[PDB]
């Protein structure tokens, strides 16, 4: 089978986790996606000449059982840590997702990319420099995206795969 990358999109409710994923897979922007739905999507793509499969979990926070959260974190190879540039709280929540994933996987080296979504909106509470400082402290890539205009969407997901590849080669 071709190589599969198991990706997990995390972040506060409403940041655009679903919108980003759907834009990547289905190439359209969704105005309204039920905030309570958590499904996974698969798509064959070509990244740097490699034909591969992206298996993407679009999370929705709480689970029936917390064991289910622990399961997807352990199974996940890479994580998109998404906040919205007009939601300071979502940016502050990133600390908690970072910590929780490393905790579950019991690892200090977990492939992650920081994603500042909704960058199409003029309304902004989180400056690019603030997110850059955070990503610097984590030693991960930071990318601003818009699920609406598709700006940066492929870059976020593909960078995360490249991060996973760097991790694996060790
Ligand atoms: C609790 C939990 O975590 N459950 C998942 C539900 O939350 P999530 O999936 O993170 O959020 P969900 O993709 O639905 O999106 C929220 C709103 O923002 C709009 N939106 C998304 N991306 C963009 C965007 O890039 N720009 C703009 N302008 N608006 C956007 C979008 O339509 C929608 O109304
Ligand atoms: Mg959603």
């Amino acid at each position: 089978g071709m190589t599969e990358y198991k990706l997990v999109v995390v972040g506060a409710c409403g940041v655009g986790k679903s919108a980003l994923t759907i834009q990547l897979i289905q190439n359209h922007f969704v105005d309204e996606y039920d905030p309570t739905i958590e499904d996974s999507y698969r798509k064959q793509v070509v990244i740097d000449g490699e034909t591969c499969l992206l298996d993407i979990l679009d999370t929705a926070g709480q689970e029936e059982y917390s064991a289910m959260r622990d399961q997807y974190m352990r199974t996940g190879e890479g994580f998109l840590c998404v906040f919205a540039i007009n939601n300071t709280k979502s940016f502050e929540d990133i600390h908690h997702y970072r910590e929780q994933i490393k905790r579950v996987k019991d690892s200090e080296d977990v492939p992650m990319v920081l994603v500042g979504n909704k960058c199409d909106l003029p309304s902004r509470t989180v400056d690019t420099k603030q997110a850059q400082d955070l990503a610097r402290s984590y030693g991960i890539p930071f990318i601003e995206t818009s699920a609406k205009t598709r700006q940066g969407v492929d870059d976020a997901f593909y960078t995360l795969v490249r991060e996973i590849r760097k991790h694996k080669e060790k």
